[PDB]
């Protein structure tokens, strides 16, 4: 079953109304926040709240771009959640679930807790039906031209099942 998923009300998400997406998502994109990292709940919460505002205010997104985020606390934060579109990858925001690891992982990778959480969340995703049984996993930089999710992180995920080798 899905990990603890700390809801939007927890980190005080500015509430909005964004374009819902047809849930049988066919892909999974692993992206990294590229910004600061967090190790305790209260810190991750603040970072998530700020990524949303930035995304809405200066990026002009409808809400935070990611469906879910993962902190070094091993906690899984709801982004826009399952039922909403994302603003994370071009032409995939309505068909790919974007999971953002909070922090910067080009050299060093997320800890084992952060990683275990993503895979557990991905699993229930396929199990619950939010992901097609034959969905395809891939890195952010595999679809668009971006320095994400970082070598370290990339090398780990390329290891996971259904990864688009
Ligand atoms: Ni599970
Ligand atoms: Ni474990």
């Amino acid at each position: 079953v899905c990990p603890n998923i700390i809801k939007r009300s927890a980190w005080e998400a500015r509430e909005t109304h964004c374009p819902k997406m047809n849930l049988p998502a066919k892909y999974v994109i692993i992206i990294h926040t590229a910004g600061t990292s967090c190790t305790v709940s209260t810190d991750c919460q603040t970072v998530v709240r700020n990524i949303q505002s930035f995304h809405m205010d200066t990026r002009n997104f409808c809400d935070i771009g990611y469906h879910f985020l993962v902190g070094q606390d091993g906690g899984v934060y709801e982004g826009v959640g399952w039922h909403i579109q994302g603003s994370h990858t071009y032409g995939f925001n309505d068909i790919a679930l974007g999971i953002a690891f909070i922090g910067y992982f080009v050299e060093k990778p997320p800890n084992a807790a952060a990683l275990e959480a993503a895979q557990d969340l991905i699993q229930c995703a396929v199990v619950e039906g939010y992901l097609t049984p034959n969905y395809l996993l891939m890195g952010h930089s595999d679809v668009v031209n971006i320095l994400s999710p970082g070598q370290a992180l990339y090398n780990i995920i390329s290891t996971w099942p259904h990864f688009k080798h």
